[PDB]
């Protein structure tokens, strides 16, 4: 060294790092990108829990994002911004267990609360290096230390032969836990406070945050949690051990690997792409919002089902922020329900609605399906194509996100937790999906991370002010367990969600509005009635 | 002797009586026999036409009430006593009443025929709230009402037997309808314009005449207030009617083929049968009645649901409707926690228990479905919400949703259908405020009782009653309740399956609404029948 920026050089447990000085709209931030936190889970380590990264020699260059975990790449609308913004933006590789750190420049004086991001992507996709997860704005404007990790997805992260030693399952969650242990040991070297760590994540990343809440070994690694449009409970975030075994065994057959040791050994000789090319083909029914390889209820990482664990756990110590976007379901309709396209209005027939309910609720018996169709039909206009389109969206969003979130918020609150709930209702002026899709799944993230502050990106001025308000809420929650500004009592206040009052806030361009009941009538259908109907039929 | 009060019908001569209505006199012919008294060997048998008589028969007073249970829940309280028999009880009760204008109509006049309710176990055409003088005087109508047998006497059935074939109380109604055909022209009535109207069990009876071909040639239009032939209480299967009759016979000590069983029942004094009438229901329930019309394959060739689903109604005009709180009345008669004397704020546990009583045929899963649909999950334990939800369950299950189903099926199969909800609560009502507008408390307005200054109704209620009398009689005259001379825009539109328009009847002008509890009635009419079948 000697000629380098002395404020970009840092030592962690594994050796010396060189970061890079990035420009944010209000000034510089420090980024340390591509820090390895595990041994590369390659070859004999495929499907195995991660091992801590062995120390390296010299100064590791941490100025660029590392490889994205090998994954399926979405090809539905090739070249369309609305899909490509989620696709891998670095080389696909099984050598992908790296994390990223953004801090103020120069690094902070006092120990600073840490935010750890866990990306979504249905547990089959995602990367911490995507533009919408850019930590520079929270670091610069709010002074936060922000960490994001890559974790294995798809078969590499979640293929399980439950009870085997060579594929115990949930190793993608163990990747996340190892990054959390890395933060505990090393974040102080960046000025981060290991005693104030807040997890946040969206969709499967939110479900992941919920699983760390529910898994004893993770609970000593963080203090507060944010779950955006996802829950560990609900119909897609976990599978039984029997179902995971069935899916792993079918996938093996499809790639030519007909005793668990021999089966897994043959799988480890298969090229990564061959596994990806058959991943989607093991689902038990025609479905949407269902993913082949997800966390497994193993009796280990998850000692029981999430529903059992949230129904009986002690959460006196927990502060959580949870919420949903306005149109959770619309995104999923164009990836499978006949009649839906991003390129037309998707006005569907009653027949297409019934067929779509079977795909969106693939576990429903005929009676359960008919119950869904009866609840969601508008009986003054039972065949109006616009209502049917919007009802199909609401079926998929309610069943997979809103009512699982309502259930989690209600159970956590009844069990001692401080819960804050929101609905996010603003549609980005820059959104490229059609207007009928409303505010789709995932389109609050760019506002939480403060992308509207980047002048290049063509957001409106009000969207810039809105983004800053949101970053305030999130970082205030990280700092204190309370999204409200300890000062500004003039601005309306965000009350806790309670079982008795069920209050939550609207997040849009106008000041906070408090509302009661998270789709309370409809979610009683999903959360109380439907399980008893399915058990009887 | 007043010649306006002397009439010759086919059976002989009648003397009526001149009555005072607020606007002038009316002619009343009360207590006209239309059948041989159904006594002794004729108990449980179809009625027979009245034999001719000599001289002038005195038709100046109401005749006996058909033998029936007398309600004793709140003795001496007007709200219950107003429905109790106001003449002596007798099985010799097959008489009818005719109100005409004074002087007798110069041209043939549309006829309204009232069929009273009372759950098929009670009722009488002599009740003060069925007083026909106001409709006759103000609207110039000819009004007819008949007594028909109720309880075991009208509906005890050993299906297939010769001595108790079932439905004889409905045959009583039909005989009176044919009497109107043969005789009403002598009073100035027009036998070619006959409108039936009735409430609760009487509306269900009107519906059953719609669905039985021999009655169709006896009337032209129909009004069904707060009751339907379809739905859970108005009929029983042949198998269940046989079970109840056999059980009642067991209870009164009658040991055996149908002939001997019915013979021993015929020896029992009337009160012996009434004493056990209420003891044969298969479950603890409300809004269920032991002896009601039976699907015999004769009067009712199939179930009302099958018949309204397949019938052709292209030349039928129907007016149907409900009151705002169909269910509240029934809660104080069985549901623990409910009383006319306190606000009946109930717990959640009492709500669950009430749903089993109010939907006595529901499985556990179906009862859970009802509870979860009617709970307000924003206030799941609020006593006021739970009370009002209990009322709504009973009213929707038994009246509102069956009415919506009938209106939609009739409209879809060519019928002209007009629909209403009645939302004015009488200023004179004696039931508590939490019961709202209870089952049966639109009748006094249709019949025009507010026009009597002595009953202390408000001036707005007099105006409102006149408006309703005009809807009903305009519908009787034309099949359309809209005034053919009122040219303002508060028009009552026909109910259709597409737009589902109905109107609210209250002190303010007609307002048009769409959808008669469409979402909730879809649960009752579409989902729950599939659920009870499956599990
Ligand atoms: C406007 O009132 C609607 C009150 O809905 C309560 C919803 O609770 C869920 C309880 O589950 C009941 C089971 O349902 C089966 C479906 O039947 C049709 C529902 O019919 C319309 C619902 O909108
Ligand atoms: C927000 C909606 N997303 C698209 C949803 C539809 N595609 C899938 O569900 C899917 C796709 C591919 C695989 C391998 C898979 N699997 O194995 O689970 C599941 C955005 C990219
Ligand atoms: C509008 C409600 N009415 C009262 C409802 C409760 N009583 C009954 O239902 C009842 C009462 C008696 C008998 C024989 C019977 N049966 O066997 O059919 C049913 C008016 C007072
Ligand atoms: C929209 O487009 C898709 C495919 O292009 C098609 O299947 C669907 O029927 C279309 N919908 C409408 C309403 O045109
Ligand atoms: C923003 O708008 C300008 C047009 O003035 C355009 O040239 C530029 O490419 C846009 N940038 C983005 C990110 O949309
Ligand atoms: C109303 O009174 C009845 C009898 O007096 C009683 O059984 C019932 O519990 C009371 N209801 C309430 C809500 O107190
Ligand atoms: C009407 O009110 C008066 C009291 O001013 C009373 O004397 C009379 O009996 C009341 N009539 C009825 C029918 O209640």
């Amino acid at each position: 060294e000697g000629r380098e920026d002395p404020q970009l050089l840092v030592r962690v447990r594994g050796g010396q790092l060189r970061g890079i000085r990035l420009k944010a709209p209000g000034g510089p931030v420090s980024a340390f990108l591509g820090i390895p936190f595990a041994e590369p889970p390659v070859g004999s380590r495929r499907f195995m829990p991660p091992e801590p990264k062995r120390p390296w020699s010299g100064v590791l260059d941490a100025t660029t994002f590392q490889n994205v975990c090998y994954q399926y790449v979405d090809t539905l609308y090739p070249g369309f911004e609305g899909t490509e913004m989620w696709n891998p933006n670095r080389e696909l590789s099984e050598d992908c267990l790296y994390l990223n750190v953004w801090t103020p420049y120069p690094r902070p004086a006092s120990p600073t609360p840490v935010l750890i991001w866990i990306y979504g992507g249905g547990f089959y996709s995602g990367a911490a290096s995507l533009d919408v997860y850019d930590g520079r704005f929270l670091a610069q404007v709010e002074g936060a230390v922000l960490v994001s990790m890559n974790y294995r997805v798809g078969t590499f992260g979640f293929l399980a032969l439950p009870g085997s030693r060579e594929a115990p399952g949930n190793v993608g969650l163990l990747d996340q836990r190892l990054a959390l242990q890395w933060v505990q040991e090393n974040i102080a070297a960046f000025g981060g406070d290991p005693m104030s760590v807040t997890l946040f994540g969206e969709s499967a990343g939110a479900a992941s945050v919920g699983m760390h809440i529910l898994s004893l070994p993770s609970r000593s690694l963080f203090h507060r949690a944010v779950l955006q449009s996802g829950t560990p409970n609900g119909p897609w975030a976990t599978v039984s051990a029997g179902e995971a075994r069935r899916r792993a065994t079918l996938l093996a057959r499809l790639v030519g690997c007909p005793n668990d040791t021999e089966l897994i050994a043959c799988l480890r000789t298969r090229p990564a792409q061959d596994l990806v090319d058959h991943e989607w083909h093991v689902l038990p029914q025609e479905s949407i919002f269902r993913f082949s390889f997800v966390p497994v209820v193993d009796g280990d990482f998850l000692s029981d089902t999430p529903e059992a664990l949230i129904n009986t756990g002690d959460f006196q110590d927990l502060q959580v922020l949870v919420g949903v976007v306005k149109d959770e379901g619309s995104y999923f309709l164009v990836y499978g329900v006949p009649g839906f396209s991003k390129d037309n209005e998707s006005l569907i027939s009653r027949a297409q609605f019934l067929a779509g309910v079977r795909i969106g609720v693939p576990q429903a018996s005929d009676l359960a399906a008919e119950a869904v169709v009866l609840h969601y039909t508008d009986w003054l206009h039972p065949e109006d194509p616009t209502h049917l389109r919007d009802a199909m969206s609401a079926v998929v969003g309610d069943h997979n996100v809103v009512c699982p979130v309502a259930q989690l918020a209600g159970r956590l609150a009844a069990q001692g937790a401080r819960v804050y709930a929101y609905i996010f209702e603003h549609r980005a002026s820059t959104l490229t999906w059609p207007l009928w899709m409303g505010v789709p799944h995932g389109y609050e993230i760019e506002f939480i991370f403060g992308l509207p502050l980047d002048p290049s990106l063509n957001y409106t001025t009000e969207e810039r002010i809105f983004a800053q308000r949101l970053m305030k809420y999130w970082t205030n929650f990280a700092r204190t367990g309370d999204p409200n500004d300890p000062r500004d009592s003039k601005s309306p206040q965000w009350p806790p969600y309670t079982t008795a009052a069920q209050q939550y806030v609207s997040l849009n361009l106008k000041p906070l509005e408090v509302r009661r009941g998270l789709r309370a009538q409809t979610c009683a259908f999903w959360n109380r009635f439907l399980p008893k109907l399915l058990s009887a039929t």
